[PDB]
């Protein structure tokens, strides 16, 4: 499905970024913030992809209400079972001196990993490869 | 195919930054309580889509360092000259209020109804143009 991604989270700076990677491109989306953060994060994915199923690796998610109500609202499946964290870690200690804000160094790193090739030269980025791969599905 | 349109509109009180894809209709917004705000918003918007330019049509985001650096490091023209997808948005924001406790929740509640609803809607539109033109 094009709709499939995992989500998971990291710390940086005493802080916790949430991570959502569509698994078939290796797109990514964070933000640094609980489960009214998590659910709000979701909502603002599906309005923007289309997230068909969450995977986690954990129990956090199962046991908030807010997740819950917000997969029902938008139709996601959450699922359990499945580094990306340390490529994005290791980026974000390049930069990280171009900003004040952590919170600003993650979406520089979100930004380089997206737009970046592999390797770095040649074929589609992980943003080029998520909307290919909705482009044909659709 | 990355050229996209800036604006405010308020509720609540509140300041709703909405970023519009001129082609597709396709948008992206965030209640802030605001140029800080501004620049962190275009830098998250670059990393998802192609955002080559932004249009605005008043002085506001033109005396921001902060926007003027996103901007350089992102690589977005800024450009002055914009010619109501803002009340289109304020109806739908109506339509769930009382499903969410938090405007905000609201907004983005308001923003995935506008990109995922209709042939094809402003979510898949944006993506057939940005699909259509890496093909180019
Ligand atoms: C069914 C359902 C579904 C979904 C649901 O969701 C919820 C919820 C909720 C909730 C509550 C509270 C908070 C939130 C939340 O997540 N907010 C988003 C976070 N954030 C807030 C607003 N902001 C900020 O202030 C903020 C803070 C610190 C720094 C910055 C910056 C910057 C910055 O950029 C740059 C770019 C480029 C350059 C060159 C420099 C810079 C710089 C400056 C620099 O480096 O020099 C911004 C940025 C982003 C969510 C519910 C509950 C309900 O309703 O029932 C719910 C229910």
């Amino acid at each position: 499905s094009p709709g499939i991604w995992q989500l998971d989270c990291t710390h940086l700076e005493g802080k916790v970024i949430l991570v959502a990677v569509h698994v078939a491109s290796g797109y990514i989306e964070a933000e640094v913030i609980t489960g009214q953060e998590t659910a709000y994060f979701l909502l603002k994915l599906a309005g923007r992809w289309p997230v068909k199923t969450v995977h986690t690796d954990n129990g956090s998610n199962f046991t908030s209400t807010t997740v819950k109500a917000a997969c029902e609202w938008a139709g996601i499946k959450q699922e359990f079972g499945i580094s990306m964290n340390k490529e994005l870690k290791k980026i974000i200690g390049q930069v990280r001196d171009q900003a004040e804000h952590l919170k600003t160094a993650v979406q520089m790193a979100v930004f380089i990993h997206n737009k970046k090739r592999k390797g770095g030269i040649g074929g589609y980025s992980a943003g080029e490869r998520i909307v290919d791969i909705i482009a044909t599905d659709i």
